[PDB]
């Protein structure tokens, strides 16, 4: 094949070797001028070298470096940019939070006046409990709605009606009377039911998505913990480190060598096919987060919703009086008059009013959740194909290092040069079982891959489910539906040690795992400790999140005391 032309210069040259690693700060006396009388050679073919075998391991470990640092960087942006959409996605719900909460107090100071200005503090309290809601740790909000309607009717009745006397069974009346005539529509009509249903839908759908991007920055802050296996560096050292040892370092990878070897050294790639169905469950939740359960339309709804059922308190103010007074108990006599009420006072200082629609926000606020859900669907559907771009970029950078040849010319393979011909694995460990250059088992992947992967499939189905607008109070369900998931197994190492007479610390005769261990003592889930286990007690590490508990027996030796 076409390829660079080249100076005719000593054969195997080591002097040449010394020139390219004494600038990487090598030590000059660990590389002879000409090939060494030894071979000194164990991961590169066994001939003699340029290569003390302390040259060999400074290149293992220089060749190793570099490859971590294009896995890392490449890493860090990932788990940058799901940062970047968790706060950018909190912001404006907190500025909606903050913005809806201050025109509901222009609102309803003016078209309420006194009723709302005595009792600022239940309409201001409902949206600390919003966004305590959407941090899961308000969960009741759904009673504090009821509530909501129930503390106004308790309330904003007796100033609609103060000539009546109101002691508190009367008050306790009316907070009552909210739910049992909520059902006949009459003091709030239909509205408490439009509120109740609109607000905890959306948030619901709003906090699943919230919990998937950092469940998504855990999985990849720890993919990067994985870590790059002794066989890595050794292949890494025949993909680059081997040739320059034998004197010859015009002599560079083939892409195909090459990507066998970086998908080996990829074992965190057990992520990724949850990965793409992890991302899906955020795509089609922050779809569903554009109209239908968009918070932003909801923050300024609550408002109308809201004011509504004040108005039919105001407009069934009768309706109610009828119930309030023959279910608390008699009416109280009154001072009423006939004929004609007084005018209504006016006031001095110029009074305003306002009205709010259940509209989206415009302009800049219309425009800014526009933009939020298109950079939220676009980069996180391109970072979809990330585990495979891994494998991707260190061999395209690898092939430009040789970009004035193609591998139709003679290429590195390891061990030696021509074409490449042996086929390249797949992704994920399962293929790199089949890796003609870096063999890896799928048996065992490693700690941080089990366990996160287990966790991308518990946001996947609960972000599914919560697009529907279904609570989070569901299950793990890869169906959309209230059936039960998830669960996993877990196991324990029971110790025994004597308390008194002796003083003994525990230890254990085994633990006793799903298959009893060498003791034998279990039934699958069943766990059983034997032997002198006389002041028993098991360490129960949880496998699902790192915590730890213990627990002891009642079985101390005690001795004829």
């Amino acid at each position: 094949g076409p390829g660079p032309g080249s100076e005719a210069k000593v054969t195997r040259s080591c002097a040449e070797t010394r020139q390219v690693l004494g600038a990487r700060g090598y030590s000059l006396n660990l590389i002879p001028p000409a090939l060494i009388s030894g071979e000194h050679l164990r991961v590169c073919p066994q001939e003699y070298t340029c290569c003390s075998s302390e040259t060999e391991q400074r290149l293992i470990r220089e060749t190793e470096a570099t490859f971590r640092g294009l896995v890392e960087d490449s890493g860090s942006f990932l788990v940058h940019t799901l940062a970047a959409r968790h706060r950018k996605f909190d912001e404006f719900f907190l500025e909606m939070l903050s913005v809806a909460q201050h025109s509901l107090t222009q609102l309803f100071s003016h078209s309420y006046g006194r009723l709302y200005a005595q009792h600022a503090l239940i309409f201001n309290g409902l949206f600390s409990r919003l966004r305590d809601f959407y941090g899961e740790s308000g969960e009741g909000l759904d009673d504090t709605l009821a509530d909501f309607w129930a503390q106004l009717l308790e309330r904003v009745f007796p100033l609609l009606h103060p000539q009546y006397s109101f002691p508190p069974d009367y008050l306790l009346c009316l907070s009552r009377l909210a739910s049992s005539t909520d059902g006949s529509l009459q003091p709030f009509g239909d509205s408490p039911r439009r509120l109740r249903l609109q607000i905890t839908r959306t948030l619901v759908a709003a906090r699943a998505f919230v919990q998937g991007l950092e469940t998504g920055r855990n999985v990849v802050s720890e993919a990067l913990k994985v870590p790059v296996s002794e066989g890595c560096s050794q292949a890494l050292m025949r993909l680059i480190g081997c040739p320059l040892c034998r004197g010859v370092p015009s002599l560079m990878p083939c892409q195909g060598f090459c990507l066998n070897v970086v998908r080996g050294c990829l074992s965190s790639r057990g992520l990724e096919p949850d990965w793409g169905n992890y991302l899906d469950g955020l795509l089609i939740l922050a779809d569903k987060l554009q109209g239908p359960f968009s918070f932003e339309l909801t923050a300024e709804s609550i408002g109308v919703k809201i004011s509504e059922g004040l108005m039919y308190l105001q407009e069934n103010s009768a309706k109610v009086s009828a119930q309030v007074f023959q279910e608390c108990g008699p009416p109280d006599p009154v001072p009423a008059r006939n004929r004609r009420a007084p005018p209504p006072r006016e006031e001095a200082g110029r009074l305003w009013s306002m009205v709010t629609e259940e509209e989206r926000p415009t302009t800049a606020a219309g425009t800014n959740l526009h933009r939020l859900v298109w950079e939220l669907r676009e980069r996180l559907a391109r970072m979809r194909g990330f585990w495979a771009r891994l494998s991707l970029t260190v061999c395209g950078d690898s092939r430009m290092a040789a970009d004035a040849s193609l591998e139709a010319a003679p290429c590195w393979t390891g061990a030696g040069r021509g074409r490449y011909l042996p086929p390249v694995v797949g992704g994920s460990p399962a293929e790199q079982v089949n890796n003609p250059e870096l063999k890896v088992d799928a048996s065992g992947p490693d700690v941080p891959t089990r366990r996160r992967r287990l966790q991308l499939r518990a946001a996947t189905a609960r972000m599914k489910t919560a697009a529907l607008g279904h609570d989070l109070d569901g299950q793990d369900a890869d169906e959309d539906a209230s059936g039960s998931g998830g669960g996993q197994q877990y196991a324990d190492d029971w110790m025994a040690g004597a308390v008194a007479p002796p003083a003994r610390p525990p230890r254990p005769p085994y633990p006793p795992r799903r298959d009893g261990s060498g003791g034998k003592g279990g039934g699958g889930s069943a766990r059983y400790n034997q032997g002198r286990s006389r002041s028993g007690g098991a360490s129960i590490g949880f496998h699902t999140q790192t915590i730890l508990i213990l627990s002891l027996s009642a079985l101390a030796l005690l001795g004829p005391r």
